[PDB]
DNA sequence: GCCG
DNA sequence: CAGTACG
DNA sequence: CGGCAGTACTG
């Protein structure tokens, strides 16, 4: 990156729009900020005239005036928004109600079960773990899984799979290549991890149902010097394994770019599958289902979209 | 915010 | 349902 | 003008 004086100033702006709920403008900035990672400004995709102008103001002037006049509410909104389970609406509401610190939130705010947990682990959830710790967390989930049923497939996705040194959490994808081998596997896996005292909190866990798709919660390895880590587990049918793998590996931007591409071909891509001949209206909204395509591997999904394959490492963007 |  | 979250 | 990804929970 040859433009950090510029990007870091836009970045602040990106986050400010994001936390204030102007999500499409934030999206716009995020693209431009990755491009950078006047005539020449426009030349790059993701960078329009209005973005170009802001770069020239930084290049020429050295300050950025929209930066100067960012609402002073924004740092507090970002403080609040980093509570897991709280987003831009809740953060604004709290602000409106006069709250300005986590101490206020603690003593005065009404909190959902999820938000109380997020607050309890506020610092921990802002940290990233060394990818080696992610390895141990995966192995812990895997061995519990495989004990119940061997041959089961367990794999760490997200930033871990993309080869990052550090991970914000652990994403464990579980599947069985032997058809429909899992009935109430969540019941047993989670009970298993609870008995070990490995899980510390649950954020999202609809266990009253049966067809629980995901578990999102909190875990902590045994011994001194350990922090609470976020853990997401999903169990999928084997036929959906490549698409689940692709989804859960990300990046989020990579996924959305790829999904947006499929939409351009009358196709559709989700955690579940890649479909063809999807019927959508003038607003881009699905009005008729297409038809699931065979995708035994990730390479198939790429191939069926007419794309060259990309290793997980090359999917940060 | 960008872009078709 | 709105809000938040997952990648 | 208007889409910007497509999903899964909570309450
Ligand atoms: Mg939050
Ligand atoms: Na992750």
């Amino acid at each position: 990156n040859h433009n950090l004086h510029i990007t870091e100033k836009l970045e602040v702006l990106a986050k400010a729009y994001s936390v204030q709920g102007d999500k499409w403008r934030a999206l716009g900035y995020a693209k431009a900020i990755n491009a950078l990672k006047y005539q020449e400004a426009c030349s790059i995709p993701g960078i329009g005239k209005r973005m170009a102008e802001k770069i020239i103001e930084i290049l020429e002037s050295g300050h950025l005036r929209k930066l100067d006049h960012i609402s002073e509410s924004v740092p507090v909104l970002e403080l609040f928004s980093n509570i897991w389970g709280a987003g831009t609406k809740t953060a604004q509401m709290w602000y409106q109600q006069g709250f300005r610190s986590l101490e206020d939130i603690r003593s005065q705010a009404s909190l959902t079960t999820q938000q109380a947990i997020g607050l309890k682990h506020y610092s921990d959830f802002l940290e990233r773990m060394p990818r080696e710790e992610a390895t141990e967390i995966e192995q812990t989930v895997q061995k519990a899984a495989q004990a119940f049923n061997s041959g089961l497939l367990c794999v760490a996705c997200g930033s871990y799979r993309r080869g990052k040194a550090t991970c914000g959490d652990v994403d464990v994808l579980i599947t069985h290549p032997d058809g429909r081998s899992h009935r109430g596997i969540f019941s047993r896996l989670l009970d298993s991890l609870r008995q070990e005292g490995f899980l510390t909190d649950d954020l999202v866990s609809q266990e009253e149902n049966g067809q629980q798709q995901k578990y999102l919660g909190v875990c902590r390895l045994p011994g001194p010097g350990r922090r609470h880590r976020r853990l997401d587990i999903i169990v999928v049918p084997y036929s959906e394994f490549a698409c689940a793998l692709l989804y859960f590996t990300g990046s989020a931007h990579f996924n959305r770019s790829m999904r947006a591409l499929a939409k351009t071909k009358g196709m559709s891509l989700s955690e579940h599958a890649l479909s063809t001949a999807v019927v959508r209206n003038t607003h881009g909204c699905k009005v008729g289902p297409g038809r699931v395509l065979p995708t035994p591997t990730e390479k198939d999904v790429f191939r069926l979209l007419g794309l060259p394959y990309r290793e997980p490492a090359e999917r940060d963007w």
